[PDB]
């Protein structure tokens, strides 16, 4: 899946530290310390 | 203004790495150098 912060934010999606915001949901990380890719459905 | 993570995430905002990602307005920072407070209007 995502792994990278160009290809996530590219997806419609956002980095998040540690846990996805209200709303969003993880689809992959931006491959930075915790952080997570994260998307609303 | 917003200068940390709970309050950021309590006013609806997400603590976003670097800088608000596109259609995010920057309210502040989640404390941490490198970390925007970023609010869908
Ligand atoms: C060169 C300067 C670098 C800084 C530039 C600052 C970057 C900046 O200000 O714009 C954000 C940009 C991506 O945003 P960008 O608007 O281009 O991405 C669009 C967005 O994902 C839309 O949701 C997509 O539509 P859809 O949902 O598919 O329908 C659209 O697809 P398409 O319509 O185009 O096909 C995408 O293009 O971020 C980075 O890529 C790398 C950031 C590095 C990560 C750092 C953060 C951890
Ligand atoms: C979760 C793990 C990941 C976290 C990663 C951690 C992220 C990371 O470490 O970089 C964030 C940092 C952002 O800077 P940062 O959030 O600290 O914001 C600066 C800060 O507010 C200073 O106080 C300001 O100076 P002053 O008070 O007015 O005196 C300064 O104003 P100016 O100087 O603008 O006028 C602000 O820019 O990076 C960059 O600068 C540009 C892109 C960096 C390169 C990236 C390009 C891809």
């Amino acid at each position: 899946g995502i792994g990278d912060p160009v290809t996530c934010l590219k997806s419609g999606a956002i980095c998040h530290p540690v846990f996805c915001p209200r709303r969003y949901k993880q689809i992959g990380t931006c491959g930075l310390p915790g952080t997570k890719c994260c998307k609303k459905p």
